[PDB]
């Protein structure tokens, strides 16, 4: 009776220090678990934060990109276009000159005023 | 009269002459300047034809790794969902683990030595 | 005198028209030219305007390269941290399931003192 | 005495054996983890070559293309010379030949002025 009580007295002590011993050592391996994730937490925080930084940088170059691309654009036409535009120049001037070589056989307007020279002659004699 | 007008034509010919001669030779300086302008300029045609292509291709080259540049931050990006997604799966794991426990199969083989020594004694 | 007087008249008329016919060619030549070297110089600009926007596309080219360079780098100490920290951990496993294994001073010890006692108590009281 | 030390040890090696199988389980969710980890690291290793691989192609694609760029605008410079040349010596030509042209004594007004004065001896002298 008062035997079996005393036993069961230090049986519920012991129970208690061998629980802690486990609750101690589970303690410490949770402590590390928790620790291994805050840091393990913080660099994908991190790369995300990087990954955020990486696409705001890449889309101001897409727009700086279209800038240039337009007035890339532009300056090459403009390139042809002065160029058509010299051609159409030098082949204006080759026209307009043909077009003189034209009244120039007309001319050889020399054989008319010999004629009147001569016919004038004439009538002195 | 017969001796005049031969005169008078022979010198108009050499007057048509001296002209002619004159015309002729500018003429010859036109014709050489257009063919050789014009040969030039046919070339050069081409030439920047070519020159707008190089500037095309340079700027498809930065079309093409602005291409990659956003393959590359889709590809991390789930990359480190699924980093995420494995570490959470393994500490919800254990804290389920944990919950669990282990304290009450101690106090039960405990209760059983008990026994055996209540028996004994 | 007669004859002189209008032997000269002629030659006149006829030196004035071989002369305008040569002016106007050369009012077309010099008005040529003119275009001409206006569309050249203009031309000799935009090429060089062209060149101008050629050379900023590779600067922004090399522009993306140099972050498209740095991303892998970052990445790559990244990964290195993380990787860094995983090992860590692992190894502090390790050395915490070292300790609760040794003969002297781990668990399995620490129980069976408990139970030492715990048994010699009860074994006092009762005998 | 002998009952009890019999009875204890056996709960002993019950007790311990309690912690070892809870032990062998964390261990267990420890090592799947650690697998699957650093075979996502891996991967992500991997990834890291193949976009460097393809940033690196580019960029010679890149510089061979602007050299080739560069050898064109030489071009345009070389194009350039040639037509001012071209017309450079057009226009000095003209201007030769229209001084020669207009050369007091041998000019072509002198040539139309001496026909002229032949032609006008010539019928004078035969008149008389």
């Amino acid at each position: 009776k008062r035997i079996e009580m005393y036993t069961k007295a230090s049986f519920k002590a012991s129970n208690q220090k061998i629980e802690q011993i486990w609750k101690t050592q589970q303690e410490e391996i949770q402590k590390l678990n928790n620790e291994y994730s805050q840091q393990f937490m913080n660099v994908l925080q991190q790369w995300e934060l990087d990954i955020q930084k990486f696409e705001e940088q890449g889309e101001k170059l897409s727009n700086l990109f279209r800038q240039q691309q337009k007035i890339f654009q532009q300056s090459r036409i403009v390139q042809s276009q002065r160029m058509k535009a010299i051609k159409q120049i030098h082949e204006q001037f080759i026209k307009s000159l043909e077009d003189v070589e034209k009244n120039n056989d007309n001319l050889f307007e020399l054989k008319k005023e010999m004629a009147m020279l001569q016919k004038k002659v004439m009538m002195e004699t």
